[PDB]
């Protein structure tokens, strides 16, 4: 049931045989768990995204890095049929609305909104028209705008989503307020809640931060080490991935299940060895009633004598049949009143 | 604030001057940490708790250690006095009635209440009357009983705090169940929750995921491995009581506060750097509106463009001056 999400952004670097090399070893890392696992592209029609105005520039963030791992929707779909050959639910997220026109013809199955474009209200209404189910992440959301987004998607019937994120890349320890992944499951009941993350230096315990907190899907920047090929600072590779999984792997069992009142035999005995039984302290006939003089508590019982876990102060209970003076009352012997 | 409490248990060895040199090792270990503590002992008159038909056994668990470890309330007198020079609260669990008079004798600030005595009337009946608040521990007590005590407490008008815990000792990392913290917070909703554990051979994660869930209270043994003395394994030396309070520390870092809504500068610029602003595709004259046909959105904006994620099919955009084809729609140049 947990899903967790592998996010490529552009870390294919431009190039499809790597990207292939990233999903394939990052099925490798998933080896043994037992969770649900997608893949999510980032689909930009650079086209028209990228205005006449910025085209070839440097001198503001994100422009260049765009159009250097650029992609043409041939080799997009080329990553979806691997994604999809290994498992992997094929996640993507659009920013136009022609890449969600895209999203639909390559038959991904479900549609990331990033937070940059939480409020981006016409690519909202494009993907409000689609029938596939939604993730959302809210880095630095209004809880009106969230509030907006979310009962403008549950009515109209998706399947929704709801992701803690911070936008900070990456993230200092100090400002992953996980806490928030909890603010965020008490303020929307029936919708899922997950956590999307720029945390990894290889960390491994915001995830299980996470997990405790009751987040549902996962989702962490992925990339390949290669020689003539570096990584960034917010995405693990398949050693740390691994090890991501492991760290869930580990709270879950940590955690148990909240459902169990069930109790174990151990606990039961243990207990009982430390607990006070009730002793007479003076003779017991038969029909007498049993009373606070007559009757001490002190330790260990024996089976099944009676506990003072059991005593009323009110009259419960005489003897059937005669108790003698310093013996454990036993329960067998004693008729309720 | 989070709230330790020092488990001593019988960890004094029987030895006062062990459990002074304990108590002041773990003030140590406690140096530099934003948290409430309190040390604990445990209360039973043993001429009296320890029945006579079992006195002198080392046939079933418990009554040896009991008696080897036995100390005088003379003796239980100086440490609570210890406990509370080092600045910790003085915590105990009675065990019978007698103990709830030396607590309240011995000048002890809260009472606990162990798993074993979760529903012994008489005692609860005892500790009702004292006007101290009270933490109660809850391995394998069933919901039932959690709910009878609970209300009984609560109706008497008691500070009351319900731990999690589990009677294993240890408890195996599968078993610690901590889930059962947020079980708990969700059932006795305006009721404290802690956790008392039995579980490390060194384990630093479950409290981080205690205090991810709720908890405020945690409760852990404690001891000072002296090779005059040894320690068993569900008891915590002082190195490992500090970094169990550094784990403690981190995740609430990690955590931040629920509560807080307010949004970064970095955060808020990074946004904006990833959003489509509005870009005027012919020209647009003085006081002439903007709908679909004239604009297009596109990447990246600047300051102060208008952007998108303020195109809202219930706002009115006009001109105030005129817009040339292919130009930024910058803000100020519009009437809402
Ligand atoms: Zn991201
Ligand atoms: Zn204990």
């Amino acid at each position: 049931k947990p899903l967790f999400i592998f996010e490529m952004a552009n870390n294919h670097m431009g190039n499809v045989e790597h990207g292939v090399a990233l999903i394939r070893a990052i099925r490798e890392s998933c080896q043994g768990f037992d969770f649900d696992f997608g893949f999510k592209l980032q689909y930009r029609n650079l086209d028209t995204f990228i205005h006449s105005s910025f085209k070839g520039r440097d001198d503001v963030k994100y422009v260049k890095r765009f159009e250097e791992t650029r992609l043409q929707p041939e080799q997009m779909q080329k990553l979806v049929a691997e994604m999809k050959a290994n498992g992997f639910k094929a996640i993507c997220t659009p920013f136009d609305e022609e890449s969600v026109d895209l999203i639909e013809a390559h038959g991904i199955e479900i549609i990331k909104i990033a937070s940059c474009s939480f409020t981006d209200w016409p690519l909202l209404e494009r993907i409000a028209r689609s029938d596939k189910p939604v993730v959302a992440s809210t880095a630095g959301a209004r809880r009106e705008d969230i509030d907006k987004v979310v009962s403008f998607m549950l009515h109209r019937g998706k399947d929704l989503t709801i992701m803690h994120c911070v936008a900070e890349y990456p993230t200092p320890d100090d400002h992953l307020h996980l806490a928030r992944i909890k603010t965020l499951r008490q303020q929307y009941a029936g919708v899922r809640i997950g956590y999307s993350t720029h945390e990894d230096p290889d960390l491994m315990e915001p995830i299980m931060l996470a997990v405790a907190q009751g987040a549902t899907v996962f989702e962490k920047h992925v990339g390949l080490p290669t020689d003539q090929y570096g990584i960034n600072n917010y995405s693990a590779n398949p050693e740390q991935v691994r090890r991501w999984l492991a760290a869930a792997a580990r709270a879950l069992a940590m955690l148990g299940d909240g459902e169990d009142d069930a109790v174990s035999e151990t606990e039961q005995a243990s207990l009982r060895s430390l607990r006070r039984g009730v002793f007479a302290t003076r003779p017991v006939a038969a029909g007498e009633a049993l009373t606070a003089d007559n009757v001490s508590f002190a330790f260990p019982p024996v089976e099944g004598q009676l506990t003072a876990n059991e005593w009323s102060k009110y009259v419960r209970y005489t003897a059937k049949t005669p108790i003698a003076a310093d013996a454990p009352v036993m329960a067998a012997d004693l008729e309720p009143v």
